[PDB]
């Protein structure tokens, strides 16, 4: 039945471009999915869209100003392989808080039924934090599985620990655990290892490792997704072997955060 | 006794010139006042303490890694008329929000005691909302009061509006209220009127004018108060008559938020 995913992991290392090929290549073995953009900067559709942006649910709000007063079709629109695309985010243009608007949004979303019978994933876009409202995503009718991306670079692993701290620490004992940690390369064979010595540091795995290809940058400035533009590309079987584990996937932990100080000594060993 | 006021508005309009101003002139009446910066660009005490930058709660903790592990002379330093200074915010450098940086400082700084007989005022200087965790400045155990810092331009009503609202729905019936709009001026003689217009429809006052003139900025870049800068100036008695008339206020409202087709009525109606 209907698994909920979430993808947190900090911004700048390519979050989004692989959380839209991880669902495109589901979408393309078969797969019901719908992507929900809980990200202040909306733009986890535009790849399965074809989008130059999509209207958010914190937008198409204020503007028509409502309380009560907006429709599915304004916001839920369809994209590669029958992927289901909504944007929430972004108070932009106006002030306050992004981070409220993501449960004025999938509160939206379940009081108009986008939550149908054959959907088997939904995935939740989200960012460096699991708390309040961006930990809403998660709680006890939503996600039961987060993944985080990272990398070989000190502030995204540090990110990754502080997404695993906010997990441990959830408002008391519901169930949303660590389905592992996808890695967004940078650099050759001990920056896999890398992930996967903290992955076990915090009990779980790093699922998978997404290597570094130009055909990702030729497919996100012509607005597709690899398994969209080269289907037959080497890439567009990384996202396949992903996807594949991600629906496969058993171990979902309770994670066991690592000290700075332990971390340090992680990348004191490796750079 | 100890007053408990906190200074909302937008970035970009001088409220934290205005808030550090203020309490400077308040320092000069006698009164014993403690700012407390719970804001990200934790920049509120500068000016009271001639610094290039307050390291923060948020920042000697990360540091030095802590549970239960800072004190409070290495956060907590006194600067002009006394004025004890107390800075919080960001993650910076870490990653995260800064929103629970100020329930995971404001609470050190419960259990280190700097609340003490004496003090008249604690101010808070917080920024665009009144939610959790920068609604937390303003709880059972703290702010009774809120000043709203706005001017006329478009954005900063709206934010004045939109913190208003969040006034009006916090967690159940305690005592915050709204102590009134403190007006950072840009024009002439309908600006301050404008002001005046949103505080009447919203249930409040418009507490004070804070005119633009030129010693601020003089004063701002030698990193001092008008009050202590020119204690001569016309200016230096805008702070004064708004401090008297923060010390002898008695109007704390419960707000009515208006809508923005109404706020578009009154900028229609100015410019
Ligand atoms: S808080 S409007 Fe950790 Fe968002
Ligand atoms: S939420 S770590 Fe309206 Fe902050």
């Amino acid at each position: 039945a209907m698994r909920q995913c979430a993808i947190y992991g900090k911004g700048g290392i390519g979050k989004s471009t692989t959380t839209q090929n991880l669902v495109a290549a589901l979408a393309e073995m078969g797969k019901k999915v719908m992507i929900v953009g809980c990200d202040p900067k909306a733009d986890s559709t535009r790849l399965i869209l074809h989008s130059k942006a999509q209207n958010t649910i914190m937008e198409m709000a204020a503007e028509a100003g409502t309380v009560e007063d907006l429709e599915l079709e304004d916001v839920l629109k369809a994209g590669y392989g029958g992927v289901k695309c909504v944007e929430s985010g972004g108070p932009e243009p106006g002030v306050g808080c992004a981070g409220r608007g993501v449960i004025t949004a999938i509160n939206f979303l379940e009081e108009e039924g986008a939550y149908e019978d054959d959907l088997d994933f939904v995935f939740y876009d989200v960012g460096d934090v699991v708390c309040g409202g961006f930990a809403m995503p998660i709680r006890e009718n939503k996600a039961q599985e987060i993944y985080i991306v990272c990398s070989g670079e000190m502030m995204a692993m540090y990110a990754a620990n502080n997404i695993s701290k906010g997990i441990v620490k959830y408002a008391n004992s519901g169930s949303v655990r660590l389905g592992g940690l996808i890695c967004n390369s940078r650099n050759t064979d001990r920056e896999d290892e890398l992930i996967i010595a903290l992955a076990n540091k915090l009990g779980t795995q790093m699922i998978h490792f997404v290597p570094r290809d130009n055909v990702v940058q030729r497919a996100e400035i012509r607005r597709m997704t690899v398994i969209e533009y080269d289907p037959k590309a080497k890439q567009a079987d990384e996202y396949r072997a992903l996807a594949r584990k991600v629906v496969d996937n058993k171990l979902l932990v309770i994670p066991n955060p690592i000290t700075m100080d332990e971390l340090e000594e992680l990348l004191m060993e490796f750079g």
